[PDB]
């Protein structure tokens, strides 16, 4: 019953928190067995060998085969999970120099990965590489692309929780709306921590002009205090989405997935949505109401994933 | 019925790779909070500041609570388990610039940590940094400290894998005794594989001279390969420890555990031994029987950690 599981930028600083989170049998189970498929750009397949030699070393009961590759077919086949870390961490530039990559690697998902295949495209513009990779695998449903805005959720949930002194677990129902950029809504409408409304425990004003700029900036904040990105807490992040997408979860998880036209959002884009896990599916949380402040800041992150799609039109294969 | 769990060194490599499989309940279990105490000399402060920010925004339902400091006392206080990570990188000068650090700690442990604490010594040279903040913890039981010498047990069993295409698990009763140094005794004696003994299914001459150097010599061929020690596979043998020690194990695990005399190794040395888990208790496994082989690389390995016991007497605190 053997999981194979594709990791691209396998030389990268995220790739080295992912993959002992992957082996140790959190994201499938403690009785599901895996393999690690390792994509890297040739210059870098070196380091791909060291992190393979640091993975065999650490004696993994669930990791039975480690393969390294520059070959984006030999990496995607058979795959059942794919974590699509590799990217180069103006935006126009960023766009189509990162979007060049996810269109080939979409190809080979759709040429060579397993019937079941769930893709989480980690590198960044995360939701416009998602929509880029997707549109170059036409014989996959674009459900199984998703975009990471865990880390965004992650960091709500936690600002919320330093706030009102309790606990992580404590909070249900964070949404962050919308794109992985400082435009994000991390939207408390619905948030409860133990019967009672986040709402009526936080002053409106500070939420709006403390805590949104605050978990929206979040990423500039850790590179001003360590010096360099987020990695750690990013491979935290998506092994919560991939575990969550996989086993199921009725914590509203904020998976950036294909807009369907709920909640007024347009079709071709991938947006965090408030999202439960089912089957192994997203569904959107449907019969929410949406005030004019919601409306606002969803449109926002609405009408700028169409921007972004409107830059990379020409890297969409299909 | 939270645990505090102390790390030091951890605005560093092996840390960074250790914190988020505590955080994530892979120690005390999935029922269990952690406490990080996080200790750091004073120029690393920033460092582990930004550490504990990323450990925040991964929302752990576990992490109750993270402390960042430069004073051992806090950092010890009520600890249940501790990671003595903290180190720097001629033999002499390494047993003295790091046995000055241990000392201090022990005794940090002694004034402050709970009951029940175990402490696990990762910084080099580990056996000899156990034996000293053994000796500055009067009050503590020694067998309450621990040195690492689970990467070895788990380079052992990997290449066992590597060379028989078998998996990692299928292995029991390995045990690496002695030191953790290029003197170190991976010992095949016992271990079985598919119910037929690895000693029949292996050439006695290509496991002696290929190998046990291979297996000792490990670290060397990853600083080669990556141009950086091992970080991640040492933190997920720490993990493999501090588990297994809590958790209990059946499976041989090779702790280096202070000498009792057993199998003619001097008492005052901590030394890796056949050693299984049992309700919180490492357990020497009696009555094997021990080969004119065996012997010369157990003696040799017990020789040289009274040699360095004798270069660091002076740093023995009572
Ligand atoms: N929440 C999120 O969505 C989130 C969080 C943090 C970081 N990120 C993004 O994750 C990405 C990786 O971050 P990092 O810190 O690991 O970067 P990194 O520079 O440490 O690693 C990226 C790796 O990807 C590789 N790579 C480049 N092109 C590739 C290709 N075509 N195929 C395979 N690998 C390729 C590089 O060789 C490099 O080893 C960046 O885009 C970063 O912005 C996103
Ligand atoms: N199997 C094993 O036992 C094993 C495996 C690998 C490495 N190691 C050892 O683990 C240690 C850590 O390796 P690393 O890669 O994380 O090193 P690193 O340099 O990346 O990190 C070491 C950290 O310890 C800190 N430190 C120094 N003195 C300290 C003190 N007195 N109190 C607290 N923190 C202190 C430093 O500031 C630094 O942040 C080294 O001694 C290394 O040789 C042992």
């Amino acid at each position: 019953s053997t999981k194979k599981v594709t990791v691209t930028g396998a030389a990268g600083q995220i790739s080295y928190s992912l993959l002992w989170r992957i082996a140790n049998g959190e994201v499938f189970g403690t009785d599901t067995p895996v393999e690690l498929k390792l994509l890297e750009i040739p210059q870098a397949l070196g380091g791909a060998e060291g992190v393979a030699m640091e993975l065999l070393d650490s004696a993994f009961p669930l990791l039975r085969n480690i393969t390294i590759t520059a070959d984006a077919n030999e990496a995607f086949d058979g795959a059942n999970a794919a974590f699509l870390v590799g990217a180069k961490p103006e935006r126009a530039d960023l766009l189509a120099n990162n979007g060049k990559i996810f269109g080939p690697q979409g190809k080979a998902i759709n040429d060579n990965a397993a019937d079941d295949i769930r893709v989480l495209v980690v590198g960044n513009p995360a939701n416009t590489n998602a929509l880029i990779a997707s549109a170059a695998a036409p014989d996959v449903p674009a459900s199984r692309f998703n975009a990471m805005m865990r880390l965004d959720h992650n960091r709500a949930i936690s600002q919320l929780a330093t706030k009102l002194g309790r606990g992580s677990a404590e909070f249900n129902n964070i949404v962050v709306w919308g794109n992985h950029s400082a435009t994000q809504f991390p939207d408390i409408t619905y948030a409860t921590v133990g019967g009672e409304k986040v709402t009526d425990l936080v002053d409106h004003d500070w939420y709006v002009e403390e805590f949104i700029p605050r978990v929206a900036n979040r990423g500039a904040e850790i590179i001003e205090v360590r010096g360099k990105s987020s990695a750690a807490s990013a491979a935290s992040s998506a092994i919560d989405h991939m575990r969550d997408w996989v086993q199921g979860t009725e914590a509203w998880s904020s998976a950036a997935i294909p807009s369907t036209g709920a909640y007024g959002i347009p079709e071709g884009i991938f947006v965090g949505l408030p999202t439960v896990s089912r089957n192994g599916e997203w569904e959107i949380v449907e019969g929410l109401e949406i005030s004019d402040f919601q409306r606002a800041r969803i449109d926002a992150n609405a009408q700028e994933l169409q921007a972004e799609r409107e830059a990379v039109r020409d890297l969409l294969l299909e």
